[PDB]
């Protein structure tokens, strides 16, 4: 059986500064996501660890999905150059063609104040390679959309997360 990576990259703009996005998207996920998108995530619950590298978290979807699970594990936090590794080890989308999705957000800065958040997805492939389109942009879409909600709340609350 034929290993591969699939690897897709995508960029999301904020208004918000690295320092901020990273304290509050990130760092703080767990307890900020569920409570902006009941919808999108009904809860956020560590297996395994302290929150830091090696943590294992299983994420419930709300109503808005058709709601099952996802199984991260952390890979790695660099709270100086605002990157977030995180791989999904159980879930709908692994297969015995997908047997892990290893995933990088960085933040980056730009020159306006605000920020890109740059996402790289890699899979993890098995046999055939066979990966829909529409499936990778429908997972861009719910990430804009719940950035969005990261976005509004921390413009209107500015002094949570500084």
């Amino acid at each position: 059986a034929m290993a591969g990576v699939f690897t897709y990259e995508t960029e999301f703009t904020s208004v918000i500064p690295p320092p901020r996005l990273f304290k509050a998207f990130i760092l703080d996920a767990d307890n900020l996501i569920p409570k902006i998108a009941p919808q999108a995530v009904k809860c956020a619950e560590i297996i395994e660890g302290d929150g830091g590298v090696g943590t294992i978290k299983k994420i419930t979807f709300g109503e808005g999905s058709w709601f099952g699970s996802v199984t991260h594990k952390i890979d790695g936090i660099d709270k100086e150059n605002f990157v977030y590794s995180y791989s999904l080890i159980e879930g709908d989308a692994l297969s015995d063609k997908i047997e892990k999705i290893s995933y990088e957000t960085k933040l980056v800065s730009s020159s306006d104040g605000g920020s890109i958040i740059k996402s790289t997805s890699n899979y993890h492939t098995k046999g055939d390679v066979e990966i829909k389109e529409e499936h990778v942009k429908a997972g861009k879409e719910k990430a804009s959309h719940l950035f969005k909600l990261v976005e509004g709340y921390l413009l209107a609350n500015p002094n949570e997360y500084c």
